[PDB]
C-alpha cells in the first residue's frame, strides 16, 4: 500500500534517499534514481550522455516530437516554434487569459463551493491551448480523456494491469493522431491564426518536417494543455489553504504573487521527476551506469535538497533564491513555461481578490492523481465564505 496522503507527500522518501544514496539502482523499477539537485541537473544538462528517446514495436508521431529526439534533429525542430512561445509572445495573450478566466468565474457565481480544477484550473489552460492549435473547444471532453489516458499511472504493478494500460495509452496515440490528421487535411485548405498553420506554411517553404512531426507537436501541445498548468495552480490553491499565514500574507502582499507561484513550482511540482537513456558508460555520483539503463531523475527531490535551499521543507511565498528546475534543465526546457506563468498568475490573482476568505469546503477530500508523469489532485472543494 501507500495511502493517497503519502502519494500525495512522498518528500520524506525523497529526504532519506537524498541523505544517504542519492544515486540508486532500483530492482524493482529497474531505474537509476537520482535525488540529489546536482545529480538531477547533471543528468538533465548532459543531453549527450541522457537521452530522451525513447524507443519502443512501432514509434509514435508522439515519439518523433521535441520531448522525445536528441541533438541535432532536436535543435532544428524547437527553431521552428520557439518564437511563437518567448514571454514576449505570451504576453499578447494576457487579455485573452484574463476574459476567460473572468467568464469561467461567472459561470460559477451561483455556487457557494465549487471543484477549483474542474471549473477553474482545468477549463482555462485547454481553453488557451485549444486556441493556439486552432482546434474546437467543443471537442474539450475528448482531448481530457485522451490525455488523461496518456499520462495515466497504473493502478498496481500487476502485469495484467499494466498491459491492459499499455493497450489503452497506445489506442488513445492512434486516435490522437487521427484526429490530427484530419486537422491538418482541413488547415491546408482553410488556414488559420494558429500554430499548425504556421507549420504548414513553414513546411510549404521548405523547411524540413514531416505531417508526423506536425502532429507529434501538436498531440505534445494538446496534453501539455490539459495536464500541466491545471496542476500549478491547484496545487498553489492546495499550498495556500495549508498554510494559512502564507495566504494572510500574500493577500496584504499582493506583488508576492510571482514569487509565490515559483515557490508552488518548488514545493509541489506538476512534475516530480523526468526519464532519461544512457546513450553509453557512465559515472553519476560514483556510480556506474551501463548504456542502455533508464534513469529517472527526480525534480521533486532536487528541489527539497537542503545544498541549494535553505530550510527545504518550508514553504516560503517569499523564497529566494529559488532556482528550481520545475520546467527542466537544458535543451528540453519548457517550451510553454512563460504560458504556464501567466496563465498561473492571471487565474490566481483572480480567484485571490475575489474569495479572500476562501477555505476548505466540507466536502473536500484528498485525491492525487495516479500517475507518475503529473503530480496533482483531481478535485480541489473550496468554499467561498462570502
Ligand atoms: C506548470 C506547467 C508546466 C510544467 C511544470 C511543465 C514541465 C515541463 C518539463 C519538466 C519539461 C522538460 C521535459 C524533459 O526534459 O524531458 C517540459 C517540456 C516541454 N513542455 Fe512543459 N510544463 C508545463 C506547461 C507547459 C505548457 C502549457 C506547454 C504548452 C506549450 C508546455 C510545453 C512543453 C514542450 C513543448 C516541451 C518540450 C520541449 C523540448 O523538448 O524542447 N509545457 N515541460
Ligand atoms: C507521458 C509523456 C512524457 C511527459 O509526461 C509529457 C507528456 C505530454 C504532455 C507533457 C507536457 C509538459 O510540458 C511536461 C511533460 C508532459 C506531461 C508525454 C506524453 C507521452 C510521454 C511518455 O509517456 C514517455 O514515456
Amino acid at each position: 500500500i501507500q495511502t493517497k496522503e503519502e502519494r500525495f507527500n512522498p518528500f520524506s522518501w525523497y529526504e532519506e534517499m537524498r541523505n544517504t544514496a542519492p544515486v540508486q539502482w532500483d530492482e524493482e523499477r529497474q531505474v537509476w534514481d537520482v535525488f540529489h539537485y546536482d545529480g538531477v541537473k547533471e543528468v538533465l544538462e548532459q543531453k549527450n550522455i541522457f537521452s530522451s528517446d525513447r524507443r519502443p514495436q512501432r514509434q509514435t508521431a508522439l515519439g518523433t516530437s521535441l520531448i522525445n529526439i536528441d541533438p541535432p534533429k532536436h535543435a532544428e525542430m524547437r527553431a521552428l516554434v520557439n518564437k511563437a512561445f518567448t514571454p514576449k509572445a505570451m504576453k499578447a495573450w494576457e487579455p485573452k487569459i484574463a476574459r476567460i478566466t473572468n467568464e469561467l468565474l461567472q459561470e460559477v457565481e451561483h455556487l457557494e463551493d465549487i471543484d477549483i480544477v474542474e471549473h477553474l484550473s482545468y477549463p482555462l489552460p485547454v481553453m488557451v491551448i485549444a486556441d493556439i492549435l486552432g482546434v474546437p473547444i467543443e471537442d474539450q471532453r475528448q482531448f481530457k480523456d485522451w490525455s488523461d489516458i496518456i499520462v495515466a499511472g497504473p493502478s498496481n504493478n500487476e502485469r495484467e494491469t499494466l498491459e491492459k494500460l499499455q493497450q489503452e495509452k497506445m489506442k488513445a496515440n492512434d486516435e490522437l493522431e487521427t484526429y490530427f490528421y484530419r486537422i491538418i487535411e482541413e488547415k491546408r485548405t482553410r488556414p488559420g491564426d494558429d500554430i499548425i498553420s504556421v507549420l504548414l506554411q513553414a513546411k510549404e517553404e521548405g523547411k524540413q518536417l514531416t505531417d508526423e512531426e506536425i502532429v507529434g507537436f501538436s498531440i505534445l501541445l494538446l496534453i501539455a494543455g490539459n495536464e500541466t498548468t491545471t496542476n500549478l495552480i491547484s496545487n498553489t490553491i492546495y499550498c495556500l489553504m495549508e498554510d494559512k499565514a502564507s495566504f494572510e500574507r500574500l493577500k496584504r502582499e499582493k506583488e508576492l504573487l510571482p514569487s509565490g507561484i515559483e515557490e508552488v513550482l518548488r514545493y509541489r511540482s506538476p512534475v516530480q521527476a523526468l526519464h532519461r537513456i544512457v546513450k553509453e558508460d557512465v559515472t553519476l555520483a560514483g556510480k556506474k551506469l551501463k548504456a542502455g539503463e533508464h534513469v529517472v531523475p527526480w525534480m521533486g527531490s532536487a528541489h527539497r535538497d537542503a545544498e541549494y535551499f535553505e530550510d527545504p521543507e518550508v514553504f516560503k511565498i517569499d523564497r529566494k533564491p529559488n532556482v528550481h528546475m520545475a520546467f527542466g534543465r537544458g535543451i528540453h526546457f519548457c517550451l510553454g513555461a512563460p504560458l504556464a506563468r501567466i496563465e498561473a498568475k492571471i487565474m490566481l490573482a483572480e480567484l485571490i481578490d475575489r474569495y479572500p476568505q476562501m477555505d476548505w469546503s466540507p466536502s473536500f477530500e484528498l485525491k492525487p492523481i495516479e500517475s507518475t508523469f503529473v503530480y496533482g489532485l483531481k478535485e480541489l472543494l473550496i468554499r467561498k465564505n462570502v
